[PDB]
């Protein structure tokens, strides 16, 4: 269907953009609105509402660049917001060796249904956060799994 | 002060801030804004944006290096509508013979349309425009912006 056609399309950008910043060791933070809407996060960035490509998603994560700082937010199969803020969870249990990126995500992902993903500026390590967890050292096809899930 | 008039002046703004940006960085940038002759031939030739205007969006678009720093932008009113365009090369001879693809593009668009583009040279930091075929060199900030205005 349409529908789905247009969900596969997203879900290969992303996977395309992750898979370039994690070979630069590029630091990213996307994060992917579910059911709890996450109008007040998006609101805290700067304003896109842009067509999804992987070309789009691998500019705004450029390092010493505007948009850069802080998370993408994703909306309706759109990029919302980018340079977002997210809140950084306080939760003992994330490996010590993490920094705010990874705290952000996990943050969001104790307050929404949503999926972050992060990109190691340290390793190039691809993570997600989903319900207050972190998974880490993902493989691509792993993370694919993830998305379609 | 119509909301239509408001939001005109606030992509002037996004549009002059980062051109100065760019200016200062020797970060060449070549950004086309369609007036009355549609230009959807050549936006189709680009990757789709269709996205709100922000100076900081135009400036993450032409960082060198990047995916979407070759070619134009085109603008649609207030949107980013595509990035890494493809338009025409002008051969006219009015274009300065040290001046690279990117004034070459800018000029040949405006020769086809009534377009007004804008371009910064990676060479020397200078701001053009191309407007109904002819080049405009080394433009202040200030001229830049009363052109967009008069726009
Ligand atoms: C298809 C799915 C992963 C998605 N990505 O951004 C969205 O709004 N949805
Ligand atoms: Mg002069």
């Amino acid at each position: 269907t349409p529908v789905e056609e247009a969900q596969q399309k997203t879900i290969e950008a992303i996977t395309k953009a992750i898979n370039y910043m994690a070979k630069r060791r590029i630091g990213a933070l996307l994060t992917i609105e579910r059911d709890t809407g996450m109008g007040d996060y998006i609101e805290t960035g700067i304003p896109l509402n842009a067509k999804v490509s992987s070309e789009l998603l691998i500019n705004i994560f450029i390092p010493n660049t505007p948009l850069h700082d802080g998370a993408v937010i994703m909306k309706n199969n759109e990029i919302a917001a980018a340079a977002c803020y997210l809140p950084l969870s306080e939760s003992p249990f994330i490996s010590k060796e993490l920094g705010t990126r990874h705290r952000a995500a996990v943050g969001i992902s104790e307050v929404t249904d949503s999926l972050t993903i992060i990109v190691s500026e340290e390793t190039g390590g691809v993570s997600v956060a989903k319900n207050g967890d972190l998974h880490r050292e993902l493989t691509e096809e792993a993370l694919k799994e993830m998305l379609e899930a």
